[PDB]
């Protein structure tokens, strides 16, 4: 029951500071502008230990399954090869994505009815809002 909250379908309602964030990853012009555009889904179901997260969009469809605490193999929507740990953190679903001596990291939480995206790089964040679908 340790994901209870935020299992379900999402539907991005709001984003903020994305296109910042994505140059500081080192997104090119056309991929920002592209992934930019965007509204995904995000789908969250549990299997046992098992957590998978689906993003579907006009974009990309991307998926992860993953353990708490077990790193992963992830290619992320914009192509980068990245090694991926995942843990909850007093509620906070926490997720460090690690490539070429680089690191960002995503938080999500549920606040009210929302689920909030919070991506971070060196000194720039985006907050992305989901609702339920
Ligand atoms: C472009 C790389 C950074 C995306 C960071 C935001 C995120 C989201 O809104 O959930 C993260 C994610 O897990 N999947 C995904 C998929 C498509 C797009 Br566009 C955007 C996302």
């Amino acid at each position: 029951h340790m994901c209870d909250a935020f299992v379900g379908t999402w539907k991005l309602v709001s984003s903020e500071n994305f296109d910042d964030y994505m140059k500081e990853v080192g997104v090119g012009f056309a991929t920002r502008k592209v992934a930019g555009m965007a509204k995904p889904n995000m789908i969250i179901s549990v299997n046992g230990d098992v957590i998978t997260i689906k993003s579907e969009s006009t974009f990309k469809n991307t998926e992860i399954s993953f353990i708490l605490g077990q790193e992963f193999d992830e290619v992320t929507a914009d192509d980068r090869k990245v090694k991926s740990t995942i843990t909850l953190d007093g509620g906070v679903l926490v997720h460090v994505q690690k490539w070429d001596g680089k690191s960002t990291t995503i938080k999500r939480k549920r606040e009210d009815d929302k689920l909030v995206v919070e991506c971070v790089m060196k000194g720039v964040t985006s907050t992305r809002v989901y609702e339920r679908a």
